[PDB]
RNA sequence: AUGGCUGUCGUCAGCUCGUGUUGUGAAAUGUUGGGUUAAGUCCCGCAACGAGCGCAACCCUUAUCCUUUGUUGCCAGCGGU
């Protein structure tokens, strides 16, 4: 059931063919999503989230477009886990041995 | 055939590398873009993140002042010559 607020979907503009099956569809040529399809999805990767964080894992939430920025680093200041707030620095997975340096130098600059 | 040393473009601001990413590949990105600087100088942005040789600084000299020392250098104040 919606146990969602209000958001009845958004993004009139570029809708992406492969996203379907999720679109319900309707007013104001705007997309409205199938809130009954995402609630069985949505609560299924709140179950798994919870397995990983059991054998203790970190999430590293993601979302850097400002509205949400400090919204972001409260939820993951919560529940101690990462987060990643501003740019996201190209490579810094992939490359974890470059940008591991950054986080050494800058932990110097805190103690300093 | 060479070492060492030297001129020259040019004291011009450029030249590169590690990892990552893109391309089948030669390669590309970074190093491009908006401003700014004498400067790849600096800030912002950005699939790039860092680093090195260069630029700048550290060197000599010149322009002001202070402390110390005062001869073979100096003579403001004192004595007569
Ligand atoms: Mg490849
Ligand atoms: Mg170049
Ligand atoms: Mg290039
Ligand atoms: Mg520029
Ligand atoms: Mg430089
Ligand atoms: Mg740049
Ligand atoms: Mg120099
Ligand atoms: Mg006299």
């Amino acid at each position: 059931m919606l146990k969602a607020g209000v958001h009845f979907g958004h993004q009139t503009r570029y809708w992406n063919p492969k996203m379907k099956p999720f679109i319900f569809g309707a007013r104001n040529k705007v997309h409205i999503i199938n809130l009954e399809k995402t609630v069985p999805m949505f609560n299924e990767a709140l179950a798994e989230l919870n397995k990983i964080a059991s054998r203790k894992g970190k999430i590293l939430f993601v979302g850097t477009k400002r509205a949400a920025s400090e919204a972001v680093k409260d939820a993951a200041l919560s529940c101690d886990q990462f987060f990643v707030n501003h740019r996201w620095l190209g490579g810094m997975l992939t490359n974890w041995k470059t940008v591991r340096q950054s986080i050494k130098r800058l932990k110097d600059l805190e103690t300093q």
